[PDB]
C-alpha cells in the first residue's frame, strides 16, 4: 500500500488531497505538512478536515516524518516544492508535483533532480485536460499554420499565478506540435496600442474571479470560421483523485520525469 | 478541361454564394443555374443575381434543358429537388455535389444506391474546420465516451427548416461510430415534460434557431467534476461555398461512388 | 440578530442552510428539525443545538423558519408560525393549486417569504430579461438554453420556464402562446414570436441558463450559472434576515432584494 | 436629407459606411476621404463599394469638399479624427465619431470642441451594446459590491487598440453605477505572480484573432454563482447602420457632446 505525505495540508488542494487519499483503498494518509508559522501545525489531519481522527499530525517539516511515507503529493508554492524535491533526493522518496508558477530555471532544476528521483509533474491532474492536450496537437497540425491561436483561462480570485500552468501547458503542446518554442511566440499581455497581431503569436488572456475551479479554451481562428476546444473543471476532487492515482502509479517506479500522459497511458 | 458547374437553386442563400465562389475559382466555370419552376428569378442572367456584370447564362426552370452545358451539379436545395437532380445525373452521366440536409433514412439509402453508378460528393458541412472536428470527436469519444454523458448543441439562423442540423447529426454519427454504436439507437432529439433521469448511453441534441447565425456546433463530453467541449463556428457562408466548389473540382472525372469531404481533402 | 430554525436540517438544502446561516454574521442557527423517524434527531447541528423531531418543542429559541422540505411538512410549519407568531421562508416546491391558496390565506396573518428560486443572481436575471425584452423583444428571436445534471427529471427547468414567463409578460404575452419546446425533423421556418427552449442534460452540472435575444447582425445573451447549491441557501438566509420584524404578508425575492 | 462625408472610405468601416449611407433613403453619400498617400484617392466611391457609380471621388482632404457635406462619419485613427473635428469647428459642420483608442488628453480636447460643434461619440453604434450598458448598471447596483467583476472581449487580428473602446465603456458604466472611477479599479494585464485578486478590481482580458467582428462579456462572480452579460456583433453593417442613424439624428442639432443613448433615447 502506498503511504502518502500531503504537503500543505490546510490548503485548498491539500484538504482535497487528504480526503482523496483517505478514500482510495490502495493508499494511506501517512503525513501532512504546513508552513512553519501556520496556525494548523500540531493538529490531527482528521480534525482540520473535521472528518474524525487519524493517528497523524500536521508537521512543520516533512523531514521529521520521513520514515512514515513513500510519496509526497505537493500542491504548494514553488520554493516549498523545491525543498520537498531536495528532501526526496536526500532520503530516496518520490514526489507528485501539482504546483504551478515555476520559473524557467526552476523547471530545469526539476528535470535535473528527476534523473535521480521518481517525479510526476503536470499542470493539471484531470483526465479531460490530458485528452485536451492531445486534441490540441491534432488541431495545431491541421490548422495552426493558417490560423490565429489564442488561449483563454478563468480561475478563482485566490489564484496567485497567471496565466495558469495548464494554459501554458496548452501553449507548449500547440507550439511543440508546430515545431516552435512557446517563448518565441507567446504574448501574455495586450495593453494600449499593440499594432496589428503578428501571424505566429499565441495570445493569452486571463480571468480571475469568484470561485471558478478552472476553465480553459484554446481557439484556432481562420477567416470565416473558428474552432474552440474547452475544458471546465467543476470540483477540485477531480484533480485530487488524479494526483492520488499518480502517487499510486509512481510507487516503486524507477526515477525519471513522468507526466499524467505516462500515468494514464495517453501518449 | 475546366469543370463546368451547374448551380442548383441559384437564388438561394447558398446558391448565390456558390455562383460567386465558382466564378472566382479559376479552375471552374459557372455554366448553368436552376430555380423552382414557379420562381420569380427564372429567365434572369446569373450575373444580375450577384451584380457581377453579366455572364452569358440564364437561370433555368429545369437543368435537363441545359444538360450539355455542364459536368457537375452543386446542389444545396431541398431533399426532393436533390433526388431529381440525382436522377438527372444517372440518366445523363453527370456528377453531383450535395450540400442539402434533412434527408430521411430511406432517402439517404436511395442516395447510396445511385452513388454506385454516379460520382457523388455528399457532406453535411463543406468547411475545413468541421471536418477536423469530426476527427477530434472520434479521439474524444474513444477516450471519454464510455464513462461520459455526450451532448450536442447547435445554433442556426431563423430560416433553417431542418432540426437538428445535418452537421450535428454527422457529429453524432462520428461519435457513435467510434464507440461501435449506431446513432439511431442512442439519439434523443427532444426533451419535454417529465423525461425521468438521463440514460447512460444517450446522445442528446439541443437546437437553437435564431437570427442570422451562420452555424455553431458544440459537442460536450461531461463527467462528474469535469467536462470537455469541442466547438465549431462558421461566420461566412463563403466558407461552405468555397469548399463545395473545391469538391466539384475534385469530383470531376472521378469514378462513380459515394465520396465525403474527408475524401476530397484527405 | 435573527434566530433561524432550519426545517429538514439533514437534507440537501438543510445542510447548506445550516452552513449559510452560520456563516452569515447577522444570523444565528438556533434550531433544526427532521422527520420524527429520522436518524439525525438528537444529534448536534455540528455534524449548542440538537436536531429536534418537532419545531414546536423549540419555539422559544427562534424567530424565522427556513423551510425547504415537503409540501405537507411546510404546511405544518406554516400552522406553527400562525399559532406562535413566527415567520417562514418557504423554498419548498411542488404545491398544488389549493395548497398555494392556503398559503395565501395564512400569509394575511404570518410574515411569509416564498419564491421558486432564492439565488440572488437568477432573481436579478429575471429583471434584466424584462428590460431586454422591452427594448429588443419585438424585433428579435428569443431563445432560452439550459443545462443540468444527469439526474434532473423535468425539462425544461422551472427556472427556464420562469425566464420565459418574465420575457413573455414584459411583452404583454402568455408564454404558452409562444413557447416551442422541441424541434425535430422538418420544422419549417421559425415563427417571429416563438420562444424556443433547448435543454442539455449532462454530468453533475448544477445549473446554467441563458436567454438569447438575436437580431440580424448582433445578439445579446444573458446567462446565469450556479456552481454550488449554497447560492440558494445564501439567498434564503438573506430572505430570513430581511423578513425578521416585518409585518405579516406574502413576500417574494423581488421584495427582499428591492428589485422594483 | 443629410449629406454625409465618410472619412477613411477604403477602410473596413468606411466601406460599410458608404454602403449603409447609400441604402438609407434619408441620407446621401456626398463625400469620402482617405490617407493622402493612399492608392484609392481619385477613385469613385461606387467603384470602391463595387456598387455602381456615384458622382463622387475619394479625396485626400475633406477641406476640399466642405461645401458638399453636412456631417462627417469618422471611423479612422485618433489623429485623423482630431483633424476632422477641427475642420468641423472651422466650417460649422457636425460629426459622428466611431474611432477608439483616444488618450485621456485627446478625449478632453473632444469635450472642448463639442461645446461649439455638434458631436456624436460612442465606442459602439449597435443597439445591443447600448442596451447592455443599461443592463450592466442594474447588475452592478445589485451585485457589484459583493462580486468580482471581469470584462472579456475578442476582436479580429487587425484591431490596433486594447482593450476595446466598448470594453472600457462597459467598465465605465459599471464603475459609475457603483460611484467609482474606472481608472482607480481597472486591471489591464495579469502576468507572472499577481498575488490574490483585490476585492474592487475590474479585470480586463483581451483576445485578438481571425476576422472576429466583436464579442464582449461582463461577468459578475460570487461564491457559488455567476452572472454573465454578453454581446456578439456578427456583421459590421450593424455599426454602420447605427452610425448613419446617428448622422441623420445629429443633422440640425445644436452643438453638444452626444452619445448613442441620446440618439436612441434609452
Ligand atoms: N496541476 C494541478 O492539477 C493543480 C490543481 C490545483 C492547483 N494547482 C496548483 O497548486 C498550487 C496550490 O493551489 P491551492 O489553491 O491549493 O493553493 P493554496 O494557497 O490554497 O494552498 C497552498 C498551501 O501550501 C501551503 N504551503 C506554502 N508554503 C509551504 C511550506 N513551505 N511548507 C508547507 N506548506 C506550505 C500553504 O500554507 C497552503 O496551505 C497552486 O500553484 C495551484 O496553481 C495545481
Ligand atoms: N453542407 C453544408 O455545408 C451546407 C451549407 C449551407 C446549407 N446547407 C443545406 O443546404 C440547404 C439549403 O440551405 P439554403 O439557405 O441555401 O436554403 P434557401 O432556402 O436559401 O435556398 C435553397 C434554394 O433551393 C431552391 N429550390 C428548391 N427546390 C428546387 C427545385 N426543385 N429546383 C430548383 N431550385 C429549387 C429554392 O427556391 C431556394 O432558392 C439546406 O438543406 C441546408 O441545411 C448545407
Ligand atoms: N464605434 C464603433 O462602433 C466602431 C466600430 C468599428 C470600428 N471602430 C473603430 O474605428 C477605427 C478604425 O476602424 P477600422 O476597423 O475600419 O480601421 P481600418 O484601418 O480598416 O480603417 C481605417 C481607415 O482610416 C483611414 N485613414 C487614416 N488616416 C487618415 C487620414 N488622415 N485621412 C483620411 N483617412 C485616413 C485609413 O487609411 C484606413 O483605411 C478603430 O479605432 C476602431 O476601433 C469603431
Ligand atoms: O494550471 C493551473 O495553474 C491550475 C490548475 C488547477 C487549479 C489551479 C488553481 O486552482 O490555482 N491552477
Ligand atoms: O449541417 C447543416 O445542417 C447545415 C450546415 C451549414 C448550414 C446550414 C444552413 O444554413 O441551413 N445547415
Ligand atoms: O470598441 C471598439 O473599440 C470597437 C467596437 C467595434 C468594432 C471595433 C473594431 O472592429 O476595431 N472596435
Amino acid at each position: 500500500m502506498v503511504r502518502i505525505a500531503v504537503a500543505g495540508a490546510a490548503g485548498r488542494m491539500g484538504r482535497n488531497l487528504v480526503k482523496a487519499a483517505h478514500h482510495n483503498p490502495v493508499a494511506k494518509v501517512a503525513a501532512g505538512s504546513e508552513r512553519p508559522e501556520s496556525s494548523l501545525v500540531g493538529v490531527d489531519l482528521g480534525e482540520l478536515c473535521g472528518e474524525g481522527k487519524f493517528d497523524v499530525v500536521v508537521c512543520d517539516d516533512l523531514a521529521k516524518q520521513i520514515d512514515q511515507f513513500d510519496v509526497i503529493i505537493d500542491f504548494t508554492a514553488p520554493a516549498s516544492t523545491l525543498n520537498n524535491l531536495a528532501l526526496c533526493q536526500q532520503y530516496g522518496k518520490s514526489i507528485v508535483i501539482g504546483t504551478t508558477g515555476f520559473t524557467e530555471e526552476q523547471r530545469e532544476q526539476i528535470d535535473l533532480v528527476a534523473q535521480q528521483v521518481p517525479v510526476v509533474m503536470a499542470p493539471n491532474y484531470s483526465v479531460g485536460v490530458n485528452l485536451v492536450f492531445k486534441l490540441l496537437e491534432k488541431a495545431a497540425k491541421v490548422m495552426g499554420d493558417y490560423c490565429d491561436i489564442e488561449i483563454v483561462e478563468a480561475h478563482h480570485r485566490h489564484k496567485v499565478d497567471a496565466p495558469s500552468g495548464t494554459a501554458i501547458g496548452m501553449g507548449e503542446a500547440i507550439a511543440g506540435a508546430m515545431g516552435n518554442k512557446l517563448s518565441d511566440v507567446a504574448v501574455y499581455a495586450r495593453e494600449g496600442i499593440t499594432g496589428e497581431r503578428t501571424k505566429d503569436e499565441i495570445g493569452f488572456a486571463t480571468i480571475r474571479a469568484g470561485d471558478i475551479v478552472g476553465e480553459h479554451t484554446a481557439m484556432f481562428a481562420d477567416i470565416g470560421e473558428r474552432v474552440e476546444i474547452t475544458h471546465k473543471a467543476t470540483d477540485r476532487m477531480t484533480f485530487a483523485n488524479g494526483a492520488v492515482k499518480a502517487a499510486v502509479w509512481l510507487h516503486e517506479k524507477p526515477a525519471g520525469f513522468y507526466t499524467m500522459t505516462d500515468v494514464l497511458g495517453l501518449n
